[PDB]
């Protein structure tokens, strides 16, 4: 592997003072509970998209980022200390956020109190 994110160090994030608890998250949208994805522009929590066999999520993520351009989305229940599995949908890669850590204090996550799903 995974590089850096182009966004990693220019990403500008919105202020969006929602308390995230560590675990048992749901999408904004829908009864989703797994794909789970925090856009890191703007602190929304919307699911994965859908598989093929119609499974999966209900694509509110992958929406949310086509009407808004907001690249980096990082996968609740996948933030440790050591990292957590972050998406880019203009890169089409999962990528490394060398400024994660910032990236989520910014909406109040501390990456040593959440909790690996
Ligand atoms: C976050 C996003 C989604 O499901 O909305 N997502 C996540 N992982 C992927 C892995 C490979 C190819 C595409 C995606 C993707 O769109
Ligand atoms: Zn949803």
């Amino acid at each position: 592997v995974r590089q850096v994110s182009k966004h990693a160090f220019s990403l500008k994030q919105l202020d969006n003072p929602a308390r995230i608890p560590p675990c048992g998250w749901k999408c904004s949208k829908c009864d989703m509970r797994e794909n789970l994805w925090l856009n890191l522009t703007d602190g929304s929590i919307l699911c994965g998209r859908r598989y093929f066999d119609g499974s999966g999520g209900n694509n509110h993520a992958v929406e949310h980022y086509r009407e808004t351009g907001y690249p980096l989305a990082v996968k609740l229940g996948t933030i440790t200390p050591d990292g957590a599995d972050v998406y880019s949908y203009d890169e089409d890669d999962m990528v490394l956020d060398p400024s994660l850590a910032e990236h989520l204090s910014h909406f109040g996550i501390d990456m040593l109190k959440m909790q690996k799903t």
